[PDB]
């Protein structure tokens, strides 16, 4: 399956992460939503242990106790056999698309898709670019099954 995290009503993020949610159930993915500023550490390991793909909306740059942990947590479980999308949630202070890619790749990630830049308020344009990227990722794992 496939996990998308974000953080509750951050920029974009509810927006963006459920356009890109709605094209992954299309293609028959089973998709986890889990909110960064408040799930359970714990599950929250399982859950990405298990998640074919990771997607997650970029965090802010001074990131809460919570989130800071719930981050940390989804790092220290991804592994080397999944994908990781991206979306930049357009928030206030928020870390760089390209700093988080950095990170899963060395972790021995691939992409899930390319990722979704957002520099201005998201447009139609924009939601329909995070729905295709979701139903991508969609038929990339439905066919490598």
């Amino acid at each position: 399956s496939v996990l998308i995290g974000y953080l509750s009503d951050y920029g974009y993020s509810d927006r963006l992460s459920q356009a890109i949610g709605r094209g992954l159930v299309k293609t028959g993915v089973a998709v986890e939503m889990v909110d960064l500023r408040a799930v359970d550490p714990q599950e929250l390991i399982e859950a990405v242990s298990s998640a074919r793909g990771i997607v997650l909306g970029t965090p802010p740059s001074q990131p809460s106790e919570a989130v800071a942990t719930a981050l940390s947590t989804i790092f220290a479980a991804a592994h080397n056999k999944q994908a990781i999308g991206l979306f930049d949630s357009y928030g206030g202070d928020d870390e760089p698309i390209d700093a988080l890619l950095a990170q899963f790749r060395n972790l021995g990630l691939h992409t899930a898709f390319p990722p979704i830049r957002v520099k201005d308020q998201p447009t139609e344009a924009i939601y329909q670019q995070c729905e295709e990227s979701g139903t991508d990722l969609g038929q990339w794992l439905t066919r490598a099954d």
